[PDB]
């Protein structure tokens, strides 16, 4: 039992983290970086212990020796009697969404359109969609497929950032952190919702969580589920109720990572931390809820029921799965063995 230093990405995550530190009796304390990549580095240097990551980053960090410790787990149906922490992870659905009013727009007519990506290097926002697109066009010029986009992490003065709005002052345009208006699952969807982009690459849950009154956010309060459509790969368009049969791929859940030599300790702390601030924790909603940040998915996705033990003591390659790891590899060829830092 020593303190665990969590790594927060951006001003908003550091704010939520300090609260968490406050309530934990400093059993958990924070470190901050303007980028996920930066936070990965802090964890290598040993200046930070852990952070929750998207599959795409789990792959970057894995190459540098970091290891998955616990994964996020949401509501399910299968394995009913099984507890949340012991229940296997179901993965999530990567989808392409568009406005229903935008008739005629299909998977086959995306070229030269305007896109909304969660952030460069992420599973549903970048890797899956651009990987399919490169494949399909047999070209690495994915920087010229769309006319304009908002893909946080790309060159600020390039097309891939043309649609990004930066923060409330216009500062930090395209930064890969919640300070970018159109960053992440929620940002990318708002990007489509305000008709800045023609399509948004997010996960199916994002569409449900921000429509039909589920989100009290000004931009989403009058958003209606029937006004959106999913682009399937067979060229069709289906209601967002057919996600199970109209997705680009199923992605591995976001997971908490740490250096291998710190994984056991980080694991210990977090199980006890969610026992206090988890879904039905002792001090939630009473004092602090670890999985609530208000439709902003800070540190953890707001739809996380609990952090689950992995089991099978998976290497980062086995956690992400073999089909996904190859997808990432082939895409990386465009822009084999070596830590990127
Ligand atoms: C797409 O995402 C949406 C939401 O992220 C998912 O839909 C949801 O379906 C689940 C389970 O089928 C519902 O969760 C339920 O909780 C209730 C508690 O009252 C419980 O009775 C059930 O056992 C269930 O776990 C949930 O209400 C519903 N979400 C919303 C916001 O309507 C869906 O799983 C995803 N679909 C695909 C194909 O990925
Ligand atoms: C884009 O097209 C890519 C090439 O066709 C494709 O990459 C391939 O990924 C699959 C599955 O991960 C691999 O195919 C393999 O077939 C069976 C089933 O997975 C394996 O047991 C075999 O060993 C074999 O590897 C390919 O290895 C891989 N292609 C290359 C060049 O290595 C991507 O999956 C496609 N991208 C998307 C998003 O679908
Ligand atoms: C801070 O961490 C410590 C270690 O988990 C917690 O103190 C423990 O309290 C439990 C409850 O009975 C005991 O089982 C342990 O023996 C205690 N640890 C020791 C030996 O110091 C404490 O609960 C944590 N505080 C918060 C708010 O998270
Ligand atoms: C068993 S593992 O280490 O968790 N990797 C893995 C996980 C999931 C899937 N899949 O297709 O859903 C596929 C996976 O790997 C392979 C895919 C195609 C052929 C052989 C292995
Ligand atoms: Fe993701
Ligand atoms: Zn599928
Ligand atoms: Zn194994």
């Amino acid at each position: 039992y020593t303190r665990v230093v969590w790594c927060a990405v951006g001003p908003e995550e550091q704010k939520k983290c300090q609260q968490w530190s406050q309530q934990s009796g400093q059993n958990v304390t924070c470190a901050t970086a303007s980028t996920t990549d930066d936070c990965i580095v802090l964890v290598l240097k040993g200046e930070a212990d852990a952070l929750n990551l998207d599959g795409g980053y789990i792959y970057t960090a894995g190459k540098c020796g970091l290891v998955p410790v616990l994964a996020e787990n949401r509501k399910s149906s299968k394995h009913s009697s099984l507890d949340c922490v012991l229940r296997p992870t179901e993965g999530y659905l990567a989808v392409a969404v568009v406005k229903k009013a935008n008739e005629g727009l299909t998977w086959n007519s995306l070229k030269d359109k305007k896109s909304c990506h969660t952030a460069v290097d992420r599973t549903a926002g970048w890797n899956i969609p651009m990987g399919l697109i490169v494949n399909q066009t047999g070209s690495c010029a994915f920087d010229e497929f769309f006319s304009q986009s908002c893909a946080p992490g790309a060159d600020p003065k390039s097309r891939l950032c043309a649609l990004c709005a930066g923060d409330d002052q216009g500062l930090d345009k395209c930064v890969p952190n919640s300070k970018e208006k159109y960053y992440g699952y929620t940002g990318a969807f708002r990007c489509l919702a305000e008709d800045v982009g023609d399509v948004a690459f997010v996960k199916n849950d994002t569409v449900w969580e921000n429509t039909n009154g589920e989100s009290t956010a000004d931009w989403a309060k009058n958003l209606k589920r029937e006004d959106f459509r999913l682009l399937c790969l067979d060229g069709t368009r289906k209601p967002v109720t057919e996600a199970q049969s109209c997705h680009l791929a199923v992605a591995p859940n976001h997971a908490v990572v740490s250096r291998s030599d710190r994984a056991a300790h980080v694991e210990q702390v977090l199980l006890h931390q969610q026992a206090l601030f988890g879904k039905n924790g002792k001090n939630c909603p009473d004092k602090f809820c670890l999985f609530k940040s208000e439709t902003k998915n800070l540190l953890f996705n707001d739809n996380t029921e609990c952090l689950a033990k992995l089991g099978g003591r998976p290497t980062y390659e086995e956690y992400l799965g073999t089909e996904y790891v190859t997808a990432i590899a082939n895409l990386k060829k465009c822009s084999l063995e070596a830590c990127a830092f």
